[PDB]
């Protein structure tokens, strides 16, 4: 069917087809092997987000219970030194109305010493 | 005018199953391609949700830090002005306790004088 001129032109045509697909093996390759290099650089990038995501977690749970063990140990002491102002200030109140109650003794003592005095400047 | 009609074909033949080859190649290099592709999105688009909750949480903990710090003020503040109450209330406490020892020993002494001034008048 075909001469020998015709099958060396079809050979030309079919090498040069085989070079151009050739072009585009080594082209994909090159492609997917940055391709999935960039995937290696996402993949250990996200691994250490997930990583100080997790240290920081733990760290702040550790942080949150030492902040509740200072929270209760100085309110305990405000606590304590409210209770003492409510004392302190009940006894000065009993000490000063037992005072008052002592001058008005003495103001009766003074009253009844100069009355008594009034009479041993007659006898 | 080397080659005969027949030799021609065979190789004819011959770098057609090389192309067909070639193709097979280059239809999987191309999916292997575009699924890397895919999954380089994938990476991305949860990196970018990552670094946007990570941005929202560490704002959340400084203006949380900020009210932790302002209340461990405030509870401290009231602590101290209590302690300096304390201190005051102590002291003005002693000098009433001193005052009423003051007290007690001068009517001990008035009514010793009181009786002593009655048996000179005989009352």
């Amino acid at each position: 069917s075909w001469s020998v001129k015709e099958l060396e032109d079809k050979n030309e045509e079919l090498l040069s087809e085989i070079a151009h697909l050739k072009n585009e093996v080594a082209r994909l390759k090159k492609l997917l092997q940055r391709c999935l290099a960039a995937n290696q650089e996402l993949r250990d990038a996200m691994r250490q987000s997930n990583q100080i995501l997790r240290e920081r977690a733990e760290e702040l749970l550790h942080f949150q219970a030492s902040q509740r063990e200072e929270k209760e140990f100085l309110m305990s002491k405000f606590q304590e030194a409210r209770k003492l102002v409510e004392r302190l200030g009940l006894e000065k109140l009993e000490l000063e109305d037992k005072n008052e109650e002592l001058l008005s003794e003495i103001a009766h003592l003074k009253n009844e010493v100069a009355r008594l005095k009034k009479l041993v400047g007659e006898r």
